């Protein structure tokens, strides 16, 4: 969840907003490891239904999301249906786990590519095209993340664009993302300089990673 | 419906039969004045009717069609259900309309692209790729005609292949066609030659679209 006053602003100027619980278990082996967990389930419902509470009311907020890579738990398919209980307005969507699993409404992978299958083992990112029309499939198709923006890059940015164009059920996406994670430092002179991962003595760390 | 040895050979050496109905209306304006009309459903309706009662016991037919290019009619579907009510072991299939009417359990189409979309009035021919995920449906897309092979012809087969294994609900389809519909006619010399359209005095007609 943002700082308040970003949905105040979305609601005047005019931007719809994907409103994301803070629960992010990435490192856990499997990523599911607490999410799966009946123990971890009360720390995740305050995360979910505290964030529900607060931002309702909001019309710029049109998606609930209930977090970022934490796997596919028992935990996400609980607190998806408390969701839809009690604010029937506002699709749910979760990419974890596959993307397309019972704890999302809309079929949100990161980073499946336009034409090319990704065929990894139990979590797939197929071709955003071909995932629409695999058997029993129905829902939306948005990416909660894709064309990462990592530098010189973006290459390709246009073959999305006419997918999306061209079929009704690819609605889209965002990009990752919007902001260079660096920090200023200072050398010797008192000159500002970029840094990144590793520029303050933090070890481990992921250096560029974060822009 | 094909000469009877037909399916028995089918049967036998093992081909898949798509077991078609003798009624084309092709010529009539609009397609479907015909099939359209309760007076000419006692036709159709025996046209249908005795090729299910002769070759429903063959193992090689495993889709009934209703026909070819006779738009779609009211007549389309009361023989469409006729079929499913007296014989539901086998899928009924028909292209006249779109495609993608009710009185077919396939999306059939012909001479759909791969990926470029024909956006037709009333009948548009969709990229396959696309089609299959057009908001709502969810049937088999096969071809009943594709890749035509009139002359030096067959380029971009590779294309359908490619999306052909790709995509589950892409199920393949029929090349059209066999067989050059050319004849033989003989010269002063007594000499063969392969005649098409038009060499026989025949007028107005279609030239070497037969072959
Ligand atoms: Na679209
Ligand atoms: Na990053
Ligand atoms: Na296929
Ligand atoms: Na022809």
């Amino acid at each position: 969840p943002n700082h308040p006053l970003w949905y105040t602003l979305c609601d005047r100027y005019g931007l719809y907003v994907v409103d994301e619980a803070n629960i992010e278990t990435h490192g856990m082996v499997p990523m599911n490891r607490l999410t799966d967990d009946p123990r971890w389930l009360p720390a995740m419902s305050e995360r979910v239904t505290r964030m529900v509470q607060r931002d309702r009311n909001h019309p710029s907020v049109i998606i609930w999301s209930l977090g970022n890579e934490s796997g596919h738990g028992a935990n996400h398919d609980a607190l998806y249906r408390w969701i839809k209980s009690v604010d029937p307005s506002r699709p749910v969507q979760y990419e974890g786990g596959g993307a397309d699993t019972t704890a999302t409404d809309i079929i949100c992978p990161m980073y499946a590519r336009v034409d090319e299958d990704q065929p990894f083992p139990a979590v797939p990112k197929w071709s955003i095209k071909k995932w629409l029309s695999l058997p029993g499939e129905t829902r939306p198709l948005i990416l909660c993340e894709y064309a990462h923006a990592m530098g010189n890059s973006l290459g390709g940015f246009a073959k999305y664009w006419q997918a999306f164009r061209q079929y009704p059920r690819l609605q889209g996406g965002f990009v990752w993302d919007w902001v260079d994670q660096s920090l200023i430092k200072y050398d010797e002179n008192g000159n500002p300089w970029s840094a990144y991962g590793g520029d303050f003595g933090d070890t481990p760390n992921d250096r560029q990673f974060c822009m």
